[PDB]
RNA sequence: GGUCUAGAGGACAGAAUUCAACGGGUGUGCCAAUGGCCACUUUCCAGGUGGCAAAGCCCGUUGAGCUUCGAAGUGGCACCAGAACCGGAGGACAAAGUC
DNA sequence: GACTTTGTCCTCCGGTTCTGGAACCACA
DNA sequence: TGTGGTTC
DNA sequence: TGTGGTT
């Protein structure tokens, strides 16, 4: 409900070592204390524990079974019963059994799949279980927080509150339970931790009526933590393994229930390919089974397959797949699976049913995925050093352990924590001491924190750039962490430790008593997804309630309605443009008096949505120029060198191979072509490499099997040896090199935030895992082994690169969303200032679908993974907490191929840098360039400079203007995109106005598309409605209501085929011939 | 100034373009930002493990020297975390088949 | 550079399920 | 504003 | 090319 935020802490430790090992034994007794209940929590469970399966990683194994339990458990309540000295019934097994699970389900209610609070649960069952004395759980005690109706009963008035008390008392059994417990001489049924044998900590001697020790307390939550999300994911496991069984079983019987002698064909065709593979040999179930990945642009192959004779040869089947994927090579899959497809025996798999082997493949996936999904949530108990959980310490008030935040104790910017409570160890002994005040590290971050009431040492204030006003907040619980790496070692030295504070921030909505932002009411978010409705009802009163008085940035939230629709992508981390609901009685621009851009509001024909401004938001590294571009290129130039250098050392090695047929095809491709027509390697290398070249050709065929080949392994290692010293150099030049580093604010850098940079980095990786995995023996695999680490470091800064991308990219849009610009003055140099009025809603693309998954090639996947849009998404949730900003998604369908101010569709285009068409030493053409050059054969026709170049997948979104050919309207596709979200916001667009999927069928008499119907849109306009055709191309729409679907396009501007109705195939090549058509026609002139 | 609208910090193309001493401090990181030496890992490279060492880093003041108008300028940025868990996919190696 | 199949190892991205309390009463 | 057991 | 990203 409330902003949390850590702010973790360093402690200066060096001037007081007994206390940092009274810290690092303290965490090793937090862990041993709630590894102990943890422990005992399992053996109440009396069920299967599963581990992680060693020597393989995969499936999972039963580490201790249910009979292990019950029979461990028994010899615990036995040994009990005898400790506690009971002269009264022992209980037999199963009795005793029966309550230890009963007393299980009421700690850990998730295992039966009711609801817990871990906090009540352990403050309420601590002191029955653990103190030999304690009147808790039963109904004796006097003490403790009044009920809620004895609260309303005193102020607030009752007679519904006092009823819910006793109903919820009757179902209470933990009376029961604790009275059975006693009976059975287990009236204290665990130990307090700190006042047993298992501590070593002299701790303070407990007072008068007291059994345990905060420290306890703390322990014992956190098992109860643990074991109830455990639980949680031991029934969401379950399910989910439920549903998969049901999928499988639920698919076979609606997909192709007619279908069986195809079934019967294709497990032929899987176990055919799966003997004749040259591969490795298969160990999985579903080994070489038709996946989709494999069947990516089968589409295409089929219908080209379609227009062929059974009876035709190999090569015009197997050529007419060549064209499939050389029309782009992203976007295909797998040559041999269509090269089988082909033959004679296979057709039938694509010929019949022309869908059947892409549904088949949905039930391999679900066969594939049920095979390796676990049944059971592994159990993990907590480790000091392998698992580490960390002791907690309450604010100042809490019931635990306390601290206080010391501001300024030490200096100006020295502060301090003094620990109420804590470990201090002398010449190897433990003993617990009392208010240990611990200096902090200094801190920059810490300068966003001022105390705020000297009665209250937890309140403070939050200082942001992005208000005005310092935010109100208290201190909260703190957790003491020690860093990963640091801990599993000992050594014998004197390890730093840190705190890792809770701060709780109130926005500035939260410090008004609302439970929700005033404009939170005028936009509906919906679903994890926050999809953004907009209340068309409520904003024509909210205008009137919250007009625009121009206060800028945290000031102004409360006046005006502004939204800011954001386009994430690679080139441009992100891509705004804010629009601002006014009335329609507007007028001209301070600039040149030209009428605003706007978009009309569904509902209020008063009102509209006014463009205010557009900008990209380039994160440091996202521009481009001259010298830019060269040193990138100088950046990876010995890299691509080295690259290329092993591709052709794996050549020679080949050469050495034991396999005749194989070392012959491998030495043909070493001397049939010269070594380096491209000059990518180095120069000495490729002499090196040239020189053993031309000394095995000398002995070739002339020599021995066992000669020659020891000759290749011989030139391998003088080759291998002197890339080796190669490869030593350029890791010197990175790591300890000198390059230039920037100093204070400067635009226009190398790498900055960029994906460049970072895969700059990733590229280092790679390329250094293929060296150190390099094979010197032809055939062999070499894979890391079973716990290693590579490139430890550079990992850790790879990891570290895209963590400040991320959190910077957030920052970057809601600084933006408030009305912030950091600007430069060279007297100030670079300072926030407030320049706009702020968005109260910051509106994204709806993108959650967009996720990686097998059916995409690996490189769209690896893309996906490093833009990391989700990541963007949750992080932009978390910073907007406090400043009160909403941060929605729109349905993004079609957002960048349809123009947001015409609504006609349109193609991504490039256009022609200058460096290729200069006469002056000109540049040669991009790779993009090329391909369009070469699909039109366009090489003697000279480009000009900014030459539109539909590719796409450009920058540029180009769409026909009018009938006119040649009138085009362009404008920035990433900015066309946010505008077409902001375009979608206002007029609650739905896909069924531009697309619609059709089933064929009978109506009144005639064969029409009968539109699917999807979501309550869909139904509520096109239900009673059907399409008809004359032609099979552009489709009418009636009013009475072969096998595939039909999918059918429609240009709302009117512009492509008059907006009527159109298959998707024929409408996305009318646009194509609007633009790219007229963009060739007039380049051949 | 050329191209393109959204008319904005507009967008594309183009033309243009660091020592020293002393004092204080070194939360997590990034910005061209991936530490150094030794030993071990059978072997040289990569990677890892361990050991050692001084610092390297910022900030301030006083000097120099640079570089643009005697003055100024020799650093900027971001930060909500903890544990466990279930998934989704990359990466590397070998064979084979493909643009 | 891009793409597929086979296995096995290290890594990363996304989401879930717990969490980072509050307050009364007898103490001696 | 104590703690420690106790209830919310 | 055809949801979204962009070699």
């Amino acid at each position: 409900s409330m902003a949390v935020k850590s702010i973790k802490v360093k402690l200066r430790l060096d001037d007081m070592p007994e206390i940092r090992a009274g810290l690092w034994k303290l965490h090793k007794e937090v862990n041993a204390g709630v590894r102990y209940y943890t422990e005992w929590l399992s053996l109440l469970r009396q069920e299967n524990l599963y581990r992680r399966s060693p020597n393989g990683d995969g499936e999972q194994e039963c580490d201790k079974t249910a009979e292990e339990c019950k029979a461990e458990l028994l010899e615990r309540l036995r040994a009990r019963q005898v400790e506690n000295g009971h002269r009264g019934p022992a209980g037999s097994d199963d009795e005793l059994l029966q309550l230890a699970r009963q007393l299980y389900e009421l700690l850990v209610p998730q295992a039966i799949g009711a609801k817990g609070d871990a906090q009540q649960i352990a403050r309420k069952f601590l002191s029955p279980l653990a103190d030999k004395d304690a009147v808790g759980g039963l109904g004796i005690a006097k003490a403790g927080n009044k009920p809620r109706w004895v609260r309303m009963r005193e102020a607030g008035e009752w007679e519904e509150e006092k009823e819910k008390a006793e109903t919820r008392k009757s179902a209470d059994r933990t009376a029961d339970v604790l009275r059975a417990l006693a009976d059975f001489g287990l009236k204290p049924l665990m130990r307090v931790y700190t006042d047993s044998e298992m501590s070593s900590v002299e701790w303070k001697p407990l007072r008068k009526g007291q059994a345990v020790r905060t420290w306890d307390r703390d322990m014992f939550q956190q098992a109860i933590e643990r074991m109830m999300s455990w639980e949680s994911w031991n029934q969401r496991v379950g399910q989910e393994y439920a549903k998969l069984v049901e999928q499988k079983n639920r698919f076979e019987q609606k997909n192709f229930v007619g279908q069986e002698h195809l079934v019967h064909l294709v497990n032929q065709l899987q176990q055919d390919m799966k003997e004749a593979s040259p591969g490795l040999e298969s160990k999985e179930q579903t080994a070489h089974y038709v996946t989709g990945r494999a069947l990516r642009g089968s589409d295409k192959v089929f219908e080209k397959w379609g227009k062929l004779a059974p009876d035709a040869p190999f090569d015009l089947y197997d050529a007419e797949i060549k064209n499939v994927q050389r029309r782009n090579t992203r976007r295909f899959g797998s040559h041999d699976l269509f090269a089988k497809l082909a033959e004679p025996e296979y057709q039938a798999l694509w010929r019949e049913d022309a869908s059947f082997l892409t549904r088949y493949a949905v039930y391999n996936s679900i066969l594939r995925k049920l095979n390796h999904a676990k049944m059971f949530a592994t159990f993990t108990l907590p480790d000091a050093t392998a698992h580490p959980i960390w002791t907690r310490f309450d604010k100042l008030g809490g019931n635990l352990h306390q601290y206080t935040f010391l501001f300024n104790e030490f200096g100006e910017r020295r502060h301090a924590i003094r620990f109420h409570k804590l470990l201090k160890v002398e010449n190897g002994v433990a003993r617990e001491v009392d208010d240990v005040t611990v200096p902090i590290s200094m801190s920059e971050q810490l300068d966003n924190l001022l105390p705020r009431d000297p009665n209250e040492p937890i309140a403070l204030y939050f200082r942001d750039y992005g208000a005005e006003q310092h935010f109100t907040g208290e201190f909260g619980g703190a957790k003491i962490q020690c860093r990963r790496d640091q801990l599993a070692h000992m050594h014998r030295r004197r390890r730093d430790v840190y705190l890792n504070v809770s701060v709780r921030v109130q926005s500035q909505s939260e410090a008004r008593g609302e439970r929700r932002p005033p404009y939170a009411a005028v936009f509906r978010l919906v679903g994890d997804n926050h999809r953004a409705f907009v209340h068309f009802d409520k904003l024509s009163d909210y205008l009137a309630e919250h007009p625009d008085d121009g206060k800028l940035g945290s000031e102004g939230l409360l006046s005006g309605l502004r939204v800011m629709s954001v386009a994430l992508g690679l080139r441009t981390s992100a891509s705004i443009s804010v629009f601002r609901v006014a009335r329609k009685d507007e007028l001209k621009p301070n600039s040149k008096g030209r009428v605003p851009f706007f978009f009309p509001i569904k509902g209020n024909d008063n009102l509209v949505a006014v463009h205010e401004r557009s900008q990209l938001l380039k994160l440091p590294g996202e521009t481009e120029s001259k010298d830019l571009r060269a040193i990138r290129e100088e950046r990876q130039r010995t890299l691509r060198q080295l690259r290329t250098q092993l591709a052709y050392l794996r050549l020679l090695v080949r050469c050495g191979s034991e396999d005749v047929g194989r070392r012959e095809r491998s030495w043909a491709k070493l001397i049939e072509q010269p070594v380096d027509a491209a000059n990518h390697m180095t120069p000495d290398w490729r002499e090196a490499f040239e020189n053993e070249l031309q000394k095995l050709k000398s002995l070739h065929g002339i020599c021995s099997d066992k000669e020659w080949m020891d000759a290749v392994y011989e030139s391998v290692r003088r080759v291998w040896r002197h890339m080796g010293k190669q490869v030593r150099d350029w890791r010197k030049d990175v790591r300890s090199g000198e390059r230039p580093k920037i100093r204070g604010y400067a635009k226009d850098v190398v790498g900055g935030n960029s994906i460049e940079q970072i895969e700059y980095l990733e590229r280092q990786y790679k390329f250094l895992k293929s060296w150190s995995f390099f094979g010197k023996v032809s055939g062999q695999v070499i894979r890391a082994e079973k716990g290693s680490r590579f490139a430890i470091t550079l990992r850790e800064h790879i990891d570290h690169a895209k963590e400040d991308r991320l959190k910077k990219l957030a920052d970057r849009i809601i600084m933006e969303a408030l009305g912030y610009v950091y600007a430069l003055d060279e007297r100030g140099k670079g300072k926030w200032v407030a320049k706009y009025p702020p968005c109260q809603l910051i509106l994204l693309a709806e993108l959650s679908e967009y996720q990686f998954n097998n059916d995409r090639p690996p490189s769209e996947n690896n893309q996906l993974m490093q833009w990391s849009h989700r990541g963007v998404f949750q992080e932009l949730i978390n910073q907007a907490q406090v400043h009160d900003l909403l941060v929605g998604t729109m349905y993004a369908a079609f957002s960048s191929r349809f123009d947001a101010r015409t609504g006609a569709p349109g193609i991504r285009c490039r256009r022609v840098p200058a460096r290729c068409t200069q006469e002056h030493n000109p540049e040669p053409f991009p790779w993009w360039l090329n391909k369009f050059v070469v699909e039109h054969t366009l090489d003697a026709c000279p480009l000009r400079a900014d030459d539109l170049i539909p590719t796409g997948e450009g920058e540029i979104f180009v769409s026909p203007f009018s009938a006119e050919e040649g009138d085009f309207h362009q404008i920035h596709a990433a900015l066309n995109a946010a505008q077409n979200l902001q375009q979608r916001l206002w007029s609650d667009f739905d896909i069924s106005q531009i697309r619609l999927r059709c089933d064929w069928g009978e109506v009144d008499g005639e064969l029409v598309l009968i539109p699917r119907l999807t979501g309550k849109r869909t139904a509520d306009s096109y239900s009673n409605k059907v399409f008809y055709t004359n032609t099979g191309v552009t489709y009418y729409e009636r009013e009475r209501g072969r096998e595939k679907s039909v999918v059918l396009m429609r240009d709302p501007s009117g512009i492509i085929n008059r907006g009527n109705w159109t298959r998707q195939k024929e409408f996305w090549s009318m646009v194509n011939q609007r633009i790219e058509g007229y963009l060739v026609k007039q380049i051949r002139s």
